[PDB]
């Protein structure tokens, strides 16, 4: 019973789901347990669909930023006068402010298209409803909320008219992801702007975290970090982003990071993680695809990758967050203890610390 | 019965009343639904007094954000060595900083000050007490918690000296809202600053609404709106503010607020008003003057004049916020849905939606 | 039963206590009473060493404003690739960002070190915990909570050496605040940057409030404060502070903070404190040394010293706050009523009411 442990087979509630996809909204943070009070106005959502498929025009009380794990996405926003439409592949990451009308395209022919979303509801702390335009055999369209009269003086037409042309009351859909044909991705993709190196920074265009180096790469490892010092959308949020491959038999060696508070998503391959919180308590856990883990901040933890591994990282309450770790050569706060301290902090002499710290040769990935 | 509607009669507590005028207090948003739990900070104060008055100095523990919905005001906010009073109209609002002592005049001979006040409460979310220094038959003076001991050391004087002067342990006024002389509104008016073409964007002086042009406006009805992007106290603040006149037997199209969660407060006339929730849920209500009813974001709605209309609104949460239409010719984004997209997300032809999305010819506001 | 005085001796708890020290936390401002509820993501600690002592490396999942009620301090922190310690001095404040490891010296012969530090844990409003690195007798290294694979591998060594060496499972020290030498003491010492006069706007650097002249001085008190507008590192926090003395006798005049939530802390000496609520309600309390005190913003009291007082103040809410007097010539708001409002709010002549204000000819603070 490990409450930083969400495991993807019982962590979901599904919203929306048919042949053509499906939409999946995490347990809340905080009703597992109280130790992630401060995620309470936070949910993951994950969305997958289909090759040749869209998800139909509607709006949410809630911002979502939004970071493609793999497949191929033209997600289209459309405002009140305009419409932002942008060609999306793994590592790409935009932010839809609450309340926008967007519609997500799968434009690919035989890879499956796999979203997550941290969600940010506006009313209610953590809590947030889907306002779906279309009308579908799933769901109602919200223009049906309005009275006959309202309905008919807003649309200066006859309510006949507006029900067998709007709502249908057969002649409509079967869900809220439904099928394309080409000429239409032909056409719906054909004005979608993709993101650049000339993006990492931009306040509208989607940014990747891999167009850029890793923050540490060695052998047996890569990390990719895009933070709020970079990104004025992320300092908006007061969020970073974080991509890490591990080899097969590596680790992320163990570390903390000073203030963020970082929901880990496993995109593929499978880890073991240990963290430590407070005598002392093991947290343990064995992840597969899916699966989320939650590390409180300060909470000191490793990601043991039992098999090759990619894992999304958000890290909230981002702004200045430092990462320390806690062996190896590089970035490795015990060791930047003076000798003197070192000496009174454990039993052991100075040198027989600092000879104990020097042994990792290797720093941030090495081999287990 | 629609727990985002608010009527006066039953929603308001008095806090202080007399042959002068009153003062009450809107009940809590987030008690009233837990719905509304994003507005748990905030609460309505409603003011009303009678010609040649005014409400004795005091200060809270909340910011306010107060609008003259009609009559004339002085408003004088006292500091602790400065003094600055502004000459206040129909459609002028200011902000009155948290613990600032102030007094409210009507100077008018024949027109009852109505006014409306956004409270932010300091100590406690959405609760707050006023502090009266005046020594009245219906509340005592702050000063009067402090003992005798303290007093008399505090003044250098002799508490039977200052209570003749300051408490009067008859003497004192009936109550918090007392009668002027002409000399004295005289006197207490010619120092009075007034809002101004100039004033749209100042941090010190009254802002009015209806100055500059309206927002949309047609033969139908009119909207005035200022945002935190044009004057700076409303940035600080995070609000907007709106005016919006409609003709009787005219309606504000089907719309709604990307990310602002709206407070509207009826100031004359009668109106039905449709707000969509979610299968989709239909809360209706039927409005008079002082009534109030809550938009959360995201959630359409729609306003129908029954006899002719003004409304108050403040929107929480404002900056970036869009107003989306969902009927009409301008800042329609169903209507910025791509052809295709309509095609597949209602039952009929792209030129079957096409069509009908263009019947409707005016915008904003039209004839019922 | 005063809600918002929290007797030291009943309102405290002891998290680590040993010969050379002690740190305690102070009681929830909120479990305490509801009326504190805004106060509920920050809490007081208080810490206290023996001359030749140091507090082992740890670091927490809070953020520490900390503060030197007297003696001598060396606040070392470490980073991941960098060291930075600071010789402090009573009146010295310096932030810790959370996750900061640090360590805590007393580096004077004879007296000893009395620090409070204000926390804003990260994780859970209001609570936090301590992550000490060293293995102690008192509490074990967090990194024991990783399992042996795990850290033979991340150390590059045999579990045998790293138990030998970093944890011990009688060549561990006693507790968390254990003795040093003067070899130690003089290394530890020698590259220990000192706060000054151009670090007063430092976002880095500790600073002084009582370098700087104080705001209100006079024959019988000193008023130190420091303010958001003049340190980024406050401004950062929405945080002021202030150091006031107080010889006894005298008493600091009635008066209330507009907008800042003030946490007060008997550094020295005796008090009596009456602070006025809403017919209005009398709070009394008499202080000693180590007692805490709320002040909700917006409420008047008055500090009334029984012996020669230092206390300090933790100013929350703080951006803008305006101190205003009820009696004496400076700040005083109630002289700045105008004549007819001082004439009609209380039951005296204008004449009278202006003698009585008059005659305290001191300002801030005068002898009882």
């Amino acid at each position: 019973n490990n409450p930083f442990y969400l495991r993807s087979s019982n962590s979901f509630q599904t919203l929306f789901e048919n042949q053509n996809g499906r939409i999946r909204l995490l347990q809340r943070f905080n009703k597992r347990s109280p130790q992630l009070e401060n995620l309470r106005d936070y949910r993951i959502v994950q969305f997958q669909s289909k090759p040749n498929t869209i998800l139909l025009p509607h709006h949410a009380d809630a911002d979502f930023l939004l970071f493609v794990l793999s497949g191929r996405a033209i997600l289209t926003l459309v405002n009140n006068d305009d419409r932002d439409s942008y060609n999306l592949h793994p590592g790409d990451a935009q932010r839809i402010p609450a309340g926008t009308t967007y519609y997500l395209v799968n434009p690919h022919d035989h890879q499956n298209l796999k979203i997550i979303k941290l969600a940010i509801p506006v009313n209610k702390p953590g809590r947030y409803d889907d306002f779906f335009l279309s009308s579908t055999q799933a769901q109602q369209s919200y223009l049906q909320g309005f009275s006959h009269n309202i309905l008919e003086t807003s649309f200066h037409s006859e309510f006949e008219e507006i029900n067998r042309v709007l709502l249908g009351e057969q002649r409509q859909q079967e869900g809220v992801i439904v099928e394309l044909s080409k000429e239409q991705i032909r056409q719906l993709s054909r004005r979608a702007k993709s993101s650049s190196r000339k993006t990492i920074s931009s306040e509208d265009e989607p940014f990747n975290l891999r167009s850029r180096n890793p923050i540490y790469s060695n052998n047996f490892g890569k990390f990719f970090e895009i933070t709020p010092e970079k990104n004025p959308q992320l300092r908006d949020l007061d969020i970073f982003l974080s991509s890490v491959d591990i080899n097969e038999g590596a680790l992320l060696l163990p570390h903390f990071n000073s203030k963020a508070i970082v929901i880990l998503v496993i995109n593929e391959g499978d880890a073991n993680i240990e963290l430590v919180g407070i005598e002392v308590q093991r947290y343990r856990a064995e992840l597969s695809e899916d699966d989320v883990f939650v590390i409180p901040a300060a909470y000191p933890f490793v990601v043991n990758a039992t098999s090759n591994l990619n894992f999304l990282a958000f890290g909230i309450n981002a702004e200045n967050n430092q990462r320390n770790f806690l062996a190896g050569e590089k970035d490795n706060v015990v060791r930047q203890i003076e000798r003197q301290v070192q000496e009174l902090a454990f039993p052991g002499s100075a040198q027989d610390v600092e000879r104990l710290l020097k042994k990792q040769r290797e720093s941030y990935f090495v081999d287990a």
